[PDB]
């Protein structure tokens, strides 16, 4: 095989918060060799030999005094030399300091593959595993780096400030590559998608455009056909020495009093699935190489943070730590983990600043807000209810629970659930209360790609394939064209029209990126809240009955303070407010009215 | 009124631990009179009048060299003199350090009317409003105290080791009069049970048998036909000046964040229902009342502890200094709570020693685990779920929201809930798992009276009547008779027989009242727990799917290490334990290990 055939992390910084840097070398015999070099500031720590001949771990410690340039690494041995040009780059200025997204950013999600292809030409690369095809639905569709970038004007335009693609790194299987969750080589693009210099600047163009770009990272697993797999690292870089073993998925045995040990170790060691390789990162190489991956993708295309996948899959010591090195570079960032459960204690659990049972802590700065999510898909789908919008409410008040909950991610929907529009029963009154409440909550709002035009699915189980539709008008050919309105019907451009209203007007309210709330209990499904401060008070009532509802305004005198009637946003109306709300059926209302002294 | 008609305690004791006694003393006029007293060591504090005519409180600090005996109060005013002797009694030796109830007993529930029939006599009594009618799913029936005392033999033979009945305080109502929780006098037993001498005795008898008795009070509210509500004590004893203002129950409100004091306030001062006016705890006279009642309860009846009914309907700092003063008098007391919540944040709120975010202290040392309960209703009833035990491990794993969770009361149902049978879908083998669940939980055990005979009710909403059929037995000419064993089923006699089996097996079982529990998730619906110590292992399997299920051993190593085979205790059949476990359809076993080294 090759000299080197990789070098990871490939070049690094100078000036980084952490001096250490451990490359991970692999090329035939490159064990056997030792490395050298002569550069100011760095310092060769000396091998900690691998077993594996094919391996070498060279240990660098980079000074403060170490200055941007290049150095030559050396490694001689069995009577020859290899080299590598080693590059520190110069910082960005500011690169530390980055600001996350945060209370004030609505975040729109897409998967790459899925949301346009703007150049067909890469749908395949010679050499690459799978054949594109559009008509499967578990099939690669050819969307692309390209074809996003063509659409940030679109993104932008609608109100969004961070987008939140599924991962892009190589994914080079034979089937279900399309989705990214398996990676092949963490350093890398998958060339469907484009090149790593059209990722960078993709996040530059975002920039541009007043958006941030959120990276999709996965940490607990890889896919079979990672090139690690053909040779392994060490004979304990895969658990349960790369056999498949699989997960039954018990996430709470790493967090319960009462856990077996073989639960806890089954849930962070287990395999997700036969094709997920899961790595070990109980091994400190396996540690750092991740932690290291994440910073260099951070460092080198200018992420504003990263929505980790599959949260607590990972070794919990590991996340410690991993979470503790990313926010020690970048203590602004923001990291939204993906912990699937509908408990809020399950998810309060990881959230940075949490005083936990077993002393657990974590710098992680957010989670997906899975438990409210559910509990308004409860509220709006089950409408036989006398009073569903109680299931919320009791969510809401949970909040104490979570250090920051405003931190948390609220979303419409996502990749791995119904469609937003399905959910709510393609009802599109109710899915206005859904919309209006994701723009309101003292959350950070995220919108799932396709939503806006009230893209459906299946509903039931677990259907990947229809969360995950093409969307209208990124491929050439289309008969509607939803970055267009091209042949969007009237109730598709209505619903298209609202998301655009409210998230540009969301962008400009300051009063529900870090006001209070104060929510009142619903009664027979009529639900009232207010989000305020010195400056505004907004007024949110949704009356989720198919009759009318009158509520006397007196119950909400200490929000109101008499204030006789508001404009509501939506309707551009006047709202009598002096005695009693007047709802008509399945409405809802967003008042405007001064502050609150 | 006549002369003085009520004295409220009408005696105390010497040597309690607040020194303090308010005497609420009511009669025509007799506001217009002042106190005088002379006894060593009893102070009388200068007069705080209310400007009701018919009412005086009269504040005495009796101090420790205070002696039993008695001392004659004079009330003078107007030219006309009254007395009244008042007693201080010697307390029984041990009385302030008694033993409240703990995880080694186990409580039988009943409610007095419908248990027990001892005295057909005092169904009616002269002067009341009610009539009784057997018949009548909502009348009175006839059960008393003669009738439950006629049979503790049986309670205890059961293996219970206190009793829990429904509250026996006059509820002097024109209907509905049966079921005790509309107080019309809260120093008097309701005449139709008996006297407050024959409550007495129903506790030292209870005590010969090894069981203790458990109270239930009522805080928050009393019946509309209270004496009080004739002539209103003060202008603002009943909340909303005594006119009917309801509650619309949003509990959540006095423990969130974003509440509305429009909510908190609705909670803890609406009225329940119109029936039952809701008390002012926020008046430091109905606080004292309600406090030095059930210290005079406790200490006249010799009781092991209280339940208390509606527990978060109550004031929030009255609940506070509240059960401050019950645990000041008995530090061993139980006294469980009843918040009506299967969410385990709102429950777990109100347990003495939990940190609070708004910093809510509380003294109260026990709660109903509803939301326990509920998870294991739900498994049993979901038959159609692949996995639905996991509900009950998760809502395990969130013990540590407790401070105490093994102070819990767990149940296998009450007299608000369908029956434990029915909820079990009349299926024997899920009953018995239920069963086996209740009696090896790291909780307090309570049953329903009926139970243990497979009593069947409604199954949807809230149908009380239907949970509070006649115990068979109970009323002469019974042709079921569950005392005797007449007229039961096999099926029927079966479960008897098991309740007392395990009941009797668990209190002799110390690894259950105070061992560590290790358990693992469910899988496919079978589920395996631990209980263990030094001296033992207590194993539990279910098996929840109508087809038998073998699971490997492997798995369970931590806690069997290496046990070949056991004993189910239930069956009393040999359980392999070598490779696998076998398990047939629809069963639980209970193993009995030694100790892990
Ligand atoms: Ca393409
Ligand atoms: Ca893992
Ligand atoms: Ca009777
Ligand atoms: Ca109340």
């Amino acid at each position: 095989p090759t000299a080197i055939e990789h070098m990871e992390p490939p070049f690094w910084w100078a000036g980084m918060q952490h001096k250490g840097l451990q490359l991970m070398v692999h090329g035939r015999d490159i064990g056997r060799m030792e490395a050298a070099l002569d550069y100011p500031g760095v310092r060769l720590v000396s091998p900690t030999r691998v077993p594996n001949a094919n391996y070498l771990f060279v240990d660098l410690e980079i000074g403060p005094e170490a200055q941007p340039g290049s150095f030559d690494i050396v490694f001689k041995g069995d009577g020859r030399s290899e080299r590598y040009r080693y590059r520190l780059l110069a910082r960005e200025q500011g690169s530390a300091q980055r600001q996350g997204f945060g209370p004030g950013d609505a975040i729109y999600q897409i998967m790459p593959d899925r949301f346009a292809n703007g150049d067909p030409s890469n749908d395949n690369v010679a050499g690459m595993r799978e054949q594109a095809d559009r008509r499967h639905g578990g099939g690669r569709h050819g969307g692309d780096i390209r074809g996003t970038i063509d659409h940030l004007d679109y993104i932008a335009g609608l109100g969004f400030t961070q987008l939140w693609p599924t991962p892009l790194v190589e994914n080079d299987a034979a089937a279900y590559s399309y989705h990214g969750y398996a990676a092949t080589d963490h350093y890398r693009i998958d060339p469907r998608y484009g090149s790593n210099e059209d990722f960078v600047r993709l996040s530059t163009e975002a920039r541009k455009r007043g958006m941030g770009l959120i990276q999709d990272v996965v940490l607990s697993h890889i896919g079979k056909h990672h090139w690690w797999m053909k040779d392994l690292p060490t004979p304990d870089w895969i658990n349960y020495g790369g056999k498949f073993v699989p997960t039954q998925h018990h996430r709470v045995a790493v967090q319960d009093p009462y856990a077996a040990q073989a639960d806890s170790e089954n849930f962070t060691k287990g395999w997700f699935v036969e094709g997920m390789p899961d790595l070990n990162q109980t091994n400190p190489l396996v540690a750092n190489y991740l932690i290291q991956n994440n910073i260099w993708w951070i460092e080198y295309a200018g992420l504003s943070g990263l929505r980790i996948d599959t949260y607590g899959y990972s070794d919990g010591a590991f996340l410690t730590e991993y979470t503790r090195r990313l926010m020690a570079e970048y203590p602004r960032l923001n990291m939204v983990g993906e912990e699937w459960s509908t408990r809020v204690p399950v998810v309060a659990r990881w959230q940075r600043g949490k005083a936990n049972f077993d002393g657990y802590t974590s710098h992680l700065p957010s989670l997906m807000d899975f438990p409210l999510v559910d509990a308004m898909r409860n509220a709006l789908s089950k409408t036989g209810e006398e009073n569903g919008l109680n299931e919320v409410y009791e969510t809401l008040s949970l909040d104490y629970l979570y250090p920051e909950p405003q931190n948390l991610v609220l979303f419409g929907g996502n990749h791995d659930m119904a469609r937003m529009f399905s959910a709510a029963g393609e009802d599109f009154d109710r899915w206005r209360m859904n919309l209006v409440f994701l723009m309101t909550m003292p959350r950070i709002p995220q919108f799932y790609s396709g939503d806006e035009i009230l893209m459906t699915s299946t509903v039931k189980g677990r259907d990947d394939a229809s969360y995950r539709r093409d969307f209208p008008g990124g491929w050439a050919g289309d008969k509607a064209n939803a970055f267009s309105g091209a042949g969007l019907t009237s109730q598709q451009r209505a619903a298209q029209d609202l998301v655009r209203k409210l998230a540009n007007w969301r962008k400009n309210q300051p009063v529900i990126h870090n006001g209070r709330l104060m929510h009142f209990g619903p009664e027979e499904n009529t639900w009232v809240y207010f989000r305020y401060n010195k400056d505004k008070r907004i007024m949110v009532a949704m009356n989720n009955n198919d009759k009318p509802m009158t509520l006397p305004t007196a119950r909400f005198q200490e929000m109101l303070k008499g204030a006789p009637s508001g404009v509501d946003f939506l309707s551009g109306k006047t709202v009598g407010l002096g005695r009693e709300l007047r709802l008509a059926p399945k409405s809802v209302v967003v008042i405007e009215l001064p502050g609150l002294p």
